[PDB]
């Protein structure tokens, strides 16, 4: 229904993540959270670091317990080394309870905290099979389900700006809104769609097909889910695998093709401008991901627009952006590039996930972000790469 002390309480962009405010120790300690759907870890700066206003102190907290054991967690952009323990951890914005989790007090870290990011710890929402160092250190998400009569269930609302915010702007803004244990009718439009969460570990699911501009990219459907498809809002970009990415932009260069760019900004390196207020949204085309129904034989689609895709970033008065599409070597990437075109129900209880265009989507007059169906698809559990 409705869960007001919940909504707007995320702020941030795509490029740095977003966060959410939370208290860790008694007396309760305040620091800056990044809501990452693709990790399983609850992981704080515990140590002090350069790009860190404020951290962890252990020996402050007096419901601290120490796990006595290392955490090792090597990622590929960089990694981090901790110390677990539990202690108890709230959501100021959040529901009205109080959780004894596990946390991983970072005290050592390689390119993960980033200079002038507001946050100082990660929120790893996906399940205990990707947790570090094993399946045996409970995530957040599963204390705060089994000490609570919190519904197991948390929706997403990632809200772009549609332009570039500077640091007291990025501060002031709400970057969205995390539901904890239900679904916010005035954060989407129209109907929720629901797709199967395939297997629990990350938030897997089964892409069905793929358009450009209502063009049928045309490749064997496990291409497109090769070797998983995720929803991430600890992803920046909407990554594809190789042969997908390839294909994805030979098409979106021709839907584009009456203005030539240079190869940089296909590779996400180059940032492309034109003059204020006349950016030519029309000459980029809609993007579909058709996605597996809950019903035998039946699927759906969810579209974004180049407002999605091209993510803005400053410079001049210009309207500036970077291609916001990029190649994977690990499968498809749902990232905030489709996060920030709807609204995102984690629905655990159901073992599905929900789509519907968000209340907060950047788009021009004449389109919009859509959420539609049903479609008559054959063979889906084949999309499935094994
Ligand atoms: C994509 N992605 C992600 N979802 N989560 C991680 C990080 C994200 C960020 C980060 C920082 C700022 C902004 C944004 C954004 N947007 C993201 C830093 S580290 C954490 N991680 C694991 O802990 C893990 C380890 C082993 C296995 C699975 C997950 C995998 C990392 C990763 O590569």
């Amino acid at each position: 229904g409705s869960f007001v002390e919940m909504v707007d309480n995320l702020r941030g962009k795509s490029g740095q993540g977003y966060y959410v405010e939370m208290t860790v120790g008694s007396p309760p300690q305040t620091l800056n959270i990044l809501v990452d759907t693709g990790s399983s870890n609850f992981a704080v700066g515990a140590a002090p670091h350069p790009f860190l206003h404020r951290y962890y102190q252990r020996q402050l907290s007096s419901t601290y317990r120490d796990l006595r054991k290392g955490v090792y967690v090597p990622y590929t952009q960089g990694k981090w080394e901790g110390e677990l323990g539990t202690d108890l951890v709230s959501i100021p914005h959040g529901p009205n309870v109080t959780v004894r989790a596990n946390i991983a007090a970072i005290t050592e870290s390689d390119k993960f905290f980033i200079n002038g990011s507001n946050w100082e710890g990660i929120l790893g929402l996906a399940y205990a099979e990707i947790a570090r160092p094993d399946d045996s250190l409970e995530p957040f998400f599963d204390s705060l389900v089994k000490q609570t009569h919190v519904p197991n269930l948390f929706s997403l609302q990632l809200c772009g700006a549609g332009f570039p915010l500077n640091q007291s702007e990025v501060l002031a803004s709400v970057g969205g809104s995390m539901i904890i244990g239900g679904i916010d009718h005035s954060l989407y439009t129209g109907s929720l769609w629901y797709t199967p969460i395939r297997r629990e570990w990350y938030y897997e699911v089964i892409i069905v097909r793929v358009e450009i501009n209502g063009q049928d990219l045309k490749m064997d459907c496990k291409e497109y889910n090769y070797d998983k498809s995720i929803v991430d809002s600890g992803t920046t970009n909407l990554r594809l695998p190789k042969k997908v990415f390839e294909a994805a932009v030979k098409s979106i260069k021709a839907a584009s093709s009456t203005e030539k760019f240079p190869d940089g900004f296909w590779l996400g390196e180059q940032l492309v401008c034109w003059q204020a207020g006349t950016t030519p949204w029309n000459i980029f085309p809609v993007i579909s991901l058709y996605l597996m129904g809950e019903v035998t034989n039946q699927s759906f689609r969810i579209t974004i627009l180049p407002q999605q895709y091209l993510r803005p970033v400053e410079d001049s008065q210009d309207d500036c952006y970077k291609f916001a599409i990029s190649q994977s070597s690990t499968g498809t990437v749902m990232g905030a590039v489709i996060m920030e075109g709807f609204y995102v129900v984690f629905d655990r209880a159901r073992k599905r996930i929900g789509f519907a265009v968000s209340a907060c989507h950047v788009h021009d007059e004449f389109r919009t972000a859509a959420v539609e169906g049903p479609f008559v698809t054959l063979d889906m559990e084949d999309c499935g790469y094994n």
